[PDB]
C-alpha cells in the first residue's frame, strides 16, 4: 500500500519474530532492493552500534522515525533497565515503527510518542519520568535537528556528556545544525562518513557531545 507499510509485510514474511537481527536484515534487504541510494542500513547501523556501546545510555530519545530501522537498531542494544523514547509526528511512520519494534520483540523497551517534537519535548519532564537525556538520536527530518536541539537545551534536557547523534548529515546538507554544534563551545563534535566500498559518502553522521 504505502512503502513504509510494504517494509512492514516484508518484515512480517521474512523475519523471525523476536529476533531483532533478522528484522534489521529484512528491513535492510528490502530498502536496498530499491529505495536507499546505496546500503544506508549497514552504513548507519554500525556507527549507531559503536556510539550506543561506547556511552551505554540508560535513556535514549529518538527524534524522528520512518520505518523503525533506527529504533530496532538502538533498542536491541539497550542494557537491562534502559529505555528508548521515540517521537514521530507522522502517525503512519509512528505506527510502522511500533509494529516493527513489536515484531522484533522489543516493545517493552520503547515508548512511541506520536506528536510534534515541539509540543512533546516540553512535556518530557512532567509526563514521562525524565530528568536529563543520555543520548538523543536525530533521524529522518534534517530541518528539525537544530530547532529540536535548541528546544532540548531550553527545556534543560541535556546535561554535560549527553550525546546527540544525527543521521544523514552530508555536506552541503543541514548547514544550520552543523554550523551550530561545530561553532558552539558547548558541543564537541565528531563527523563520521561511511563510504562502503565507494568514493562517495553513503551516510554521514554527526556526534555532538553537550558540554553543560
Amino acid at each position: 500500500d504505502t512503502k513504509e507499510q510494504r517494509i512492514l509485510r516484508y518484515v512480517q514474511q521474512n523475519a523471525k519474530p523476536g529476533d531483532p537481527q533478522s528484522v534489521l536484515e529484512a528491513i535492510d534487504t528490502y530498502c536496498t532492493q530499491k529505495e536507499w541510494a546505496m546500503n544506508v542500513g549497514d552504513a548507519k547501523g554500525q556507527i549507531m552500534d559503536a556510539v550506543i556501546r561506547e556511552y551505554s545510555p540508560s535513556l535514549v530519545l529518538e527524534l524522528g522515525a520512518y520505518c523503525g530501522y533506527s529504533a530496532v537498531r538502538m533498542a536491541r542494544l539497550l542494557q537491562p533497565g534502559a529505555r528508548l523514547l521515540t517521537m514521530e509526528m507522522n502517525p503512519d511512520y509512528a505506527a510502522i515503527t511500533q509494529q516493527m519494534l513489536n515484531f522484533a520483540g522489543l516493545q517493552d523497551k520503547v515508548t512511541i510518542l506520536n506528536g510534534a517534537s515541539q509540543d512533546l519535548i516540553p512535556q518530557l519532564k512532567k509526563k514521562y519520568d525524565v530528568d536529563t537525556l543520555d543520548m538523543v538520536f536525530l533521524d529522518h527530518w534534517k530541518d528539525r535537528y537544530l530547532p529540536d536541539t535548541l528546544l532540548l537545551e531550553k527545556c534543560g534536557l541535556l546535561r554535560k556528556g549527553t550525546v546527540l547523534l544525527a543521521d544523514n548529515v552530508i555536506v552541503p546538507g543541514t548547514p544550520d545544525f552543523l554550523a551550530y554544534v561545530r561553532g558552539s563551545s558547548s558541543f564537541e563534535c565528531t563527523h563520521y562518513s561511511s563510504y562502503l566500498e565507494y568514493m562517495k559518502v553513503v551516510d554521514g553522521l554527526e556526534k555532538a557531545i553537550y558540554q553543560g
